């Protein structure tokens, strides 16, 4: 009945219209306190994170998930000051993405359930600041690390109730993979989305995941580096899809059934060091809506293609709510 | 004529006896911070460090450089807390080991440069604490991004004066290689020490690089894995060769003429999380004189064996306070 964000709990009804996997800045442990220069200046990232989350509540947002998890660099204090300023709702993560130190690559399944229940259970460093949702990543076939990675993720939600989210490299077809590894733990997938599942367009592959009861993470819509000339960077990162073909992927699941297990999302950053230097304002130029990309942009399209309002606010807001809520089954 | 400590400047005669290659906790970015109990706790870590520095200085030592990098999980304030209690004077490490995250990995020369800099030239994130040392790393052949690292901290002493220490893979003669990539970059041999050459029996590669003017760390005496029964894990760390064999290269290398160009240390510990876990407890069983084993043990082994008090007195205190002492040639 409560989900804890980075100003406490907040009731489902307080929820509203959730964008469910975002990022306040894309980074590395340590590398925002370390190098703030990198993007300006902490302020100058603060100062363009709360424009940003301004404009999404404009348009309608009332709260994001950042997915940010320890090695992306989260910094819950910062998610903390942009929350209060924007007046949008931040659930943080526990989990671990694709850049996992040393600290943690040696660690045993049971270690890393204890790491992802602190997170959940007690807090986010020294801030009592408690993570919502465990992130979790493979790029094709998980390494040895990243199976204990999954493991732990599921232990940690079924003591807590807290839902899962994962990256995967979707042309290889990982949410296979993920999905046998947490229900060889137990782990309903109704507590788990496959995320960057828009990334493809193989509905063998998705509706394999959704029949099965998982969650689909449509969750990177703006990403797209068409019209991008020669640039060989965003286009590895951003795909040669068009925005238009990811969001018809919605229309594409609704059409089969699914229309209770899709979660849509930018995956936009407010700054960005873990890639190419300069990235942030690349893809700023995609997509100068940012975050509000979904609401300005994807709703639209999809009620022009036939989809009705009724659908699309099952999908943004009672969706995310029922994926957030902790319980062991939804 | 002064070198930056976690405490302020420090005079060179104020360095005294001073261990070259050490570190208080052996961790990566953020961990310590977001994962204390693994630890036992942070004060727990600090008393074990603070009790460790105390009998290294009743032993005769007076400073210690820690030569933990960001990716080591450097953190400054707890030098400086350890660093107060003890009455040890500290000195930070700028510079990257082998554990890179993605928001430094995809860094430019110029980037890392600015980086280097800024730990040496105004301070460790936003504590005014400064760098008195720059730490890299090589395991083998560099790859591109160690490249672009040798180069930065080549740039960033060559502004500064501040000496670059390396972290060598002996066995395969990484000091070669590292050396053609500082002279390219211009820096002088006499700013550098070439870490861990300890590990290594090879007389021709350790007096091919004393040879150009490289200092030569000796810097793992007590790593041993010697009487350890079955242990995988600590053999791989500690090696086969006793402390006596890697001690003894301390006196090979004076009667070839280098005692000016030698630098000895332990490269100890009081907390280690970047590899398995219990290493910290397997280590201390093997060593329990920590720091101190450099004077307590070390020191009169070469007494007995026919080296001087003055020449030992050099190497402990003459030639460190030469290489810490900002400096374009010394
Ligand atoms: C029948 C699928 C549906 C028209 C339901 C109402 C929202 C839009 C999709
Ligand atoms: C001649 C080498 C030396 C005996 C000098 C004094 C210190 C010990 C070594
Ligand atoms: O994996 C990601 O969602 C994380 C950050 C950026 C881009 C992609
Ligand atoms: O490379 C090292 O010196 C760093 C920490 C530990 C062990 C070895
Ligand atoms: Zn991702
Ligand atoms: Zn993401
Ligand atoms: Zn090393
Ligand atoms: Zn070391």
């Amino acid at each position: 009945d409560r989900i804890n964000t980075v100003r406490g709990p907040i009731t489902i009804s307080e929820a509203g219209f959730t964008l469910t996997h975002e990022h306040i800045c894309g980074s590395s442990a340590g590398f925002l306190r370390a190098w703030p220069e990198f993007f300006g200046s902490r302020a100058a990232l603060v100062e363009k994170a709360v424009r940003g989350l301004r404009r999404a509540r404009a348009a309608g947002v009332r709260t994001i998930v950042d997915v940010s998890t320890f090695d992306i660099g989260r910094d819950v204090s910062l998610l903390a000051e942009v929350s209060r300023a924007a007046d949008v709702h931040i659930v943080a993560a526990t989990g671990l993405w694709e850049d996992p130190p040393l600290s943690m690559r040696l660690r045993s399944v049971e270690e890393l359930t204890q790491f992802f229940l602190r997170e959940i259970q007690y807090g986010i460093e020294d801030t009592g600041i408690r993570a919502g949702i465990i992130k979790v990543a493979t790029n094709g076939k998980a390494t040895p690390f990243q199976e204990l990675v999954l493991r732990a993720a599921a232990r940690a939600s079924l003591a807590t109730g807290v839902p899962v989210t994962t990256h995967t490299l979707a042309s290889q077809r990982d949410g296979e993979q993920q999905a046998a590894i947490f229900e060889s733990e137990g782990l309903s997938p109704s507590r788990v989305c496959i995320g960057h599942s828009d990334d493809t367009d193989d509905l063998s592959y998705l509706t394999a995941l959704a029949a099965r009861g998982y969650l689909i993470g449509l969750d990177g819509i703006p990403h797209s580096a068409i019209g991008l000339e020669d640039n060989a960077s965003a286009s590895a990162l951003l795909g040669n899809r068009s925005w238009q073909t990811r969001a018809l992927l919605i229309k594409a699941l609704i059409d089969q059934g699914y229309m209770k297990q899709i979660l849509v999302s930018n995956d936009w950053l407010f700054g960005f060091s873990s890639y190419v230097t300069n990235i942030m304002d690349v893809m700023d130029s995609v997509n100068p809506d940012g975050m509000a990309f979904i609401p300005l942009r994807v709703i639209p399209f999809l009620r022009e293609k036939g989809v009705s309002n009724e659908t699309l606010a099952g999908i943004t807001v009672t969706n995310p709510a029922r994926f957030l809520s902790p319980t062991l089954r939804a």
